[PDB]
Formats: C-alpha cells, structure tokens, sequence
C-alpha cells in the first residue's frame, strides 16, 4: 500500500572498498540507477550519492551513503528527514551474510542482526526498525571471527556472478518493491533460482 521512496544501497566509499561483499547494496543500486538512466549526484547535504527518478507520480530517491557503514544512517536520515519520508516508503539494500551467493531475498522489520549499517539505520531512525530490506546474499565463511575479514574482501569471480544473477531477480521485482508489494515481490522473487 505504501509506494517506496527511497531505495538505499549500502557500501563503504572508496577504492579500497570497491567490489567488495559488504558493498553489495551499493551494486545494486548502481545497476537499479543505470537501468533507469539515473544519475547519481554526490551531494554533501545527504552524506552520499543522491539521485531520483519518476514513478507513479512521486519522486523515488536513490541513496548511495558515503559515509562509512557504520554511520549510513546519518546518510539515510539527512535525505529522508529533508523530504520526509516515513521508514514504511524506504527500502535498504545490504548484503546478507545468512544467504548465499545466488540468493536475494526481502524483508520488512526486524532486527540487523549484527549489520552494522542496519544497526545505524535503525538508531538514526528514531529507533524505528519497520523500514524494507532488500537482503543480498553473499554467503558465510562459517566463523564469527572471520566476518570481518569477509564482508570485506572481493569474492571469488563465480561468487560474484551469483551475486550479480540475485540482482537481476531483485530488479525483476522493482514493480513490486516499488508499489509497495511486498508479499507479491517475495513470491515472485522468493520463487527464482541463481
């Protein structure tokens, strides 16, 4: 029922964090952007890459952060708050450690589990969780400790390629992520295979 108005992609900025697993919210958003001939504006004011497009007659902002990840929710905050735009019309997309590569999936509320971006997002909101996720899957190395290390390398290249293939499902569910069909992307989305 509630049309999307900001889709955000998570990332850390820099060349030392390009191509990364952790910056698979932002590879996403990037292609979402060049697919609708968006461009993306690095405007200070929004602490990232800002841009927006037409849909059904509002205008769906596109958020980059550039601020580190753990302080994307400044990011995501300056732009919404400016615009007022309530948690229920944004969509973030991040990259999931709990599914693997081939594998998108979406979600509304809940907790971060243990995102540092999310848990950003979550505490600048107001505290408010009920936003939409978009969860990329970029598999697990199977240790807490070794997470870190993970979320911040470059996958191997057929991980990568699966991780590109859960992209083209998620953009083939843009109608419904940006109508607000939430149930209707899942189904359609959750019923694919990379």
């Amino acid at each position: 029922m509630t049309a999307v108005q900001l889709i955000v992609g998570l990332g850390n900025p820099g060349p030392e964090y390009d191509q990364t697993r952790h910056n698979a919210g932002a590879l996403f958003v990037e292609r979402l952007a060049h697919a609708q001939g968006v461009s993306l504006v690095a405007d200070r004011k929004y602490f990232g890459l800002v841009g927006k497009f037409s849909h059904q007659g509002k205008d769906v902002r596109l958020l980059i952060p550039t601020t580190y990840m753990n302080r994307s929710g400044q990011s995501v905050a300056a732009l919404a708050g400016f615009f007022r735009i309530a948690p229920d019309a944004i969509l973030v997309a991040h990259d999931e450690l709990d599914m693997p590569p081939g594998v998108a999936k979406l979600k509304t509320g809940g907790g971060h589990g243990g995102h540092n971006g999310l848990r950003d997002i979550i505490a600048q909101l107001g505290n408010q969780n009920s936003f939409h996720r978009l969860r990329l899957g970029i598999g697990h190395p199977g240790h807490s400790s070794l997470v870190s290390g993970y979320v911040l390398g470059r996958a191997p290249r057929s991980e990568q390629e699966l991780l590109d293939t859960s992209i083209d499902f998620a953009l083939g569910v843009l109608p419904e992520m940006l109508a607000g069909d939430w149930t209707r992307a899942m189904q359609k989305l959750h019923s694919q295979k990379a």
